[PDB]
């Protein structure tokens, strides 16, 4: 019944300063990763074992392979891409080339309008994710399809 238009993902042409932006996310995906592993004292082990609490991961991830670092090159770019394609509202942000308290964010009441633009959003991923994953199991061969919510 929906047939969604597939919006091209390589075809395009990477721009350097789109590039320079992941490698920007990646160090600092790789900064609070390592922080928060030296904060909860992940120990060295031999090898990885759910029940040891070992993951060796306090190390450059410069040296890693292709393989190790595609999985993770866009754990959340693809759902940037999907916006910035199926909707063509691209933010004229920039030209293309001792501890203050946080501020409170529950004590003002939330607009009529701020609530009800939240959920289309919301919707819209949720329906993207769906598409993304039924797409993908009609490929594997089907079997459970668990989301049928």
């Amino acid at each position: 019944n929906f047939d969604p238009r597939p919006v091209e993902t390589l075809n395009v042409i990477i721009p350097e300063k789109l590039d320079s932006f992941i490698n920007k996310f990646a160090e600092y995906t790789h900064e609070k990763w390592a922080f928060d592993k030296i904060q909860n004292n992940w120990s060295y082990g031999e090898n990885v074992d759910e029940e040891l609490k070992t993951h060796p991961m306090l190390r450059p991830y410069k040296t890693f392979s292709e393989k190790d670092k595609e999985i993770y090159r866009w754990p959340i770019k693809e759902s940037l891409k999907a916006m910035i394609a199926w909707e063509w509202t691209i933010e004229k942000a920039r030209e293309g080339e001792y501890n203050p308290q946080p501020p409170d964010l529950s004590g003002v009441t939330l607009s009529r309008e701020l609530q009800a633009m939240a959920e289309q959003l919301a919707e819209n991923y949720h329906n993207t994710w769906g598409r993304k994953k039924k797409q993908e199991l009609e490929a594997k061969g089907g079997g459970t399809h668990p989301l049928l919510v």
